[PDB]
């Protein structure tokens, strides 16, 4: 068995190996990369996502989200308070202001210590989930707006044609902006490219151990757990590496820098934080190996998780017994 300790693997494809996206995912899996839940892919030196980032300031963040925390430093929830619209140029200035800027630090480990000590005492503002792309249309390799769609993959594997579309999303971050513990919708893969700016630190639980994280979360968030049998689908709960280690939960960590891709694998729980002003692009995707995870994915039916149009068909075809209850949650 490849990668039996479930370590995060880092890949350096050549320009030839960067041509065929599906083939390279399958290669990484042949080496055991999925067992970690997360892999890093460093593009060949010949590649670029676009020519420059000099002309992005007029992109609109229609609904910036202020991430307000409740709880204790290592075990907290966050809720998202909607703020007034602002441009990317306005958001960048805000991120760099004395109230929000990254503090002085020695290295990534010192900054990680400061994040976990102090996150809950501040409310950073995140531009998340903005439909769009920063890849140049002429970039033919690993262009996250030109991937094979999940609807086409389901059709190719199972023979059933379905409605829905699959497009990328932009994230504009600042120091302390936070992504809560989650797996993807329908336990899909995700791919994330850090276009510019400061790093993103990730934490991940191997898919084979995801139910250990879920049992800890039910213990640590007992009201939320009574409310919903899949409350991590709400994407609000944070648990620190120190708390995970105290409770024996297997995990790994890695820092993504500008110019790097991360892939999350089906049922790989992940969480993390941004170091300072940055911009990332991410999308979900599927492979043949995903289908069995899609059929078994938990679902939120309490009303909180509310998701895209395109999840309807995935539930309807892969999980027909759950469909009626899930759809009630959507309505
Ligand atoms: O970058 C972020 O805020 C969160 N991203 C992801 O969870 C991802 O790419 O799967
Ligand atoms: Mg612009
Ligand atoms: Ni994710
Ligand atoms: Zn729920």
């Amino acid at each position: 068995a490849q990668n039996p300790n479930c370590n995060i693997m880092i890949f350096h494809p050549t320009k030839e190996e960067f041509n065929d996206f599906d083939k390279y995912i399958a290669y990484m899996e042949s080496q055991g990369a999925h067992r970690a839940g997360l892999a890093k892919i460093i593009p060949p030196k010949e590649w670029k996502a676009r020519e420059t980032y000099d002309n992005i300031s007029e992109i609109l963040i229609a609904t910036p989200l202020q991430q307000v925390a409740s709880g204790r430093a290592g075990v907290f929830t966050q809720y998202h308070k909607k703020k007034k619209a602002m441009t990317v140029g306005e958001y960048r200035h805000l991120a760099n202001s004395k109230k929000y800027q990254t503090p002085p630090h020695q290295n990534f480990e010192d900054l990680e210590r400061k994040y976990w000590k102090n996150r809950i005492y501040n409310s950073p503002i995140y531009g998340a989930d903005i439909s769009g792309s920063l890849f140049d249309e002429n970039t033919k390799q690993w262009n996250l707006g030109h991937l094979g769609t999940i609807q086409d993959l389901l059709e190719k594997e199972c023979g059933v044609v379905i409605e829905g579309v699959n497009t990328p999303y932009l994230y504009f971050g600042m120091w302390k902006t936070t992504f809560a513990w989650h797996t993807e919708d329908m336990d899909l893969y995700s791919i994330n490219y850090l276009h510019l700016g400061e790093p993103k630190t990730w934490y991940v639980v191997p898919p084979e151990h995801g139910q250990r994280l879920e049992r800890l979360a039910r213990e640590l968030f007992p009201g939320s757990s009574r409310g919903c049998g899949a409350f991590l689908r709400h994407k609000v709960a944070l648990i620190s590496p120190t708390v995970l280690k105290e409770n024996g939960i297997p995990f790994n960590r890695i820092t993504q820098e500008a110019g790097e891709f991360m892939v999350t694998f089906p049922y790989g729980y992940h969480a993390g934080f941004n170091h300072g002003f940055n911009c990332a692009e991410a999308i979900n995707f599927a492979t043949p190996r995903w289908i069995d995870y899609g059929k078994m994915a938990s679902q939120c039916s309490c009303g909180e998780a509310r998701v895209t149009f395109s999840m309807d068909a995935f539930v309807r075809i892969l999980q027909p017994e759950r469909y009626d209850l899930w759809k009630r949650g959507q309505d």
